[PDB]
């Protein structure tokens, strides 16, 4: 039994709001009974959706469970909102992190990425695209683990509508595939993305992040269009600018799968562990 037609405040103590976005509200919020703290996500049902496809939804969330994505523990439905309760990342997600400690060490990026990349090759052995790759949706816990805020965009629910649209706004980490499509494109978009991700990590924002969306997604339908690169050279070891150059690989015929990239030297390196974000964490305190 789960999606429980009650209020989820007779169960937890909503203490505070943490962020949100097209994705829903979320919330701090502290267990009545085992004093355990949890994040709760608010998601607003709109009127086309049905429970008979919300309940296979929160099928594949109770089913589907992978140490680098947070756990889905329980969910309610109450006055057309859904709230998903969820595992608390204390940290919160590496763009809150960054924008405190500024660029994270290459080290630091190098396992970040390796947990990413495990996280997505669970979703895409799973047949799911995440889509939603970027700093902001991977989130830190107070062990320094590494977690996919979600499985990425929902297939079909309601309120997702607004965040598959949402790369018009924001087209920066989005594949070039992806943006001139409008025949088709497959999970390597989320390779391309995490690489994105890693400039993101290095650089404080995504390559091509001042120009105006509208512009950038014109300009990665164009022929000729140029994977970014790392702006400062000298900063970061050959590894690191291959690591890059592969993941930003224009073709995605030519792009390797999540699975593969974790055979790259980067990520394969001595000393890659959650240390390496505890240490990130110091500078926080
Ligand atoms: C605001 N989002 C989040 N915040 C969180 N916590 C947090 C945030 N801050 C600043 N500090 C803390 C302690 C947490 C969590 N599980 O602890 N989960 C999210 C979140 C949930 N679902 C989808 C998401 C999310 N994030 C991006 N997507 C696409």
């Amino acid at each position: 039994p789960d999606i429980f037609n009650r209020d989820p405040r007779d169960h937890y103590d909503l203490l505070q709001r943490l962020g949100g976005g097209t994705y829903g509200e979320v919330f701090k919020a502290r267990d009545k009974v085992s004093g355990d703290l949890v994040a709760l996500k608010m998601v607003k049902m709109e009127p086309d959706d049905d429970v008979s496809t919300l309940q296979k939804e929160i099928l594949i969330l109770k089913t589907c469970r992978h140490a680098n994505i947070v756990a889905y523990h329980g969910s309610y439905l109450w006055l057309q909102k859904l709230w998903i309760c969820m595992e608390f990342c204390g940290a919160g997600s590496l763009q809150d992190i960054y924008q405190v400690t500024g660029s994270l060490s290459e080290l630091q990026i190098s396992y970040v990425c390796r947990e990413v990349l495990q996280g997505l090759a669970y979703l895409h052995s799973q047949k799911k695209i995440h889509r939603d790759i970027k700093g902001a949706n991977i989130l830190i816990n107070d062990a320094g683990e590494v977690r996919l805020a979600d499985f990425g965009i929902s297939a079909q629910i309601g309120a997702e509508l607004a965040r598959r649209l949402e790369f018009i706004g924001t087209p920066y980490w989005m594949a070039p595939e992806v943006a001139a499509v409008a025949g088709g494109y497959n999970e390597l978009c989320d390779i391309w993305s995490l690489g994105i991700t890693a400039i993101e990590l290095a650089e404080l924002q995504p390559p091509l992040f001042d120009v105006h969306p509208l512009r950038v997604l014109f300009l990665m339908t164009k022929s000729g269009y140029q994977p970014p690169r790392l702006k400062e050279k000298g900063k970061w070891s050959a590894a690191f600018h291959n690591f890059i150059k592969v993941t930003l690989t224009k073709s995605p015929k030519k792009r390797p799968s999540a699975t593969k990239m974790l055979s790259h030297q980067l990520v394969s390196q001595p000393g890659l562990n959650r240390g390496l974000i505890l240490d990130l964490l110091d500078k926080l305190k």
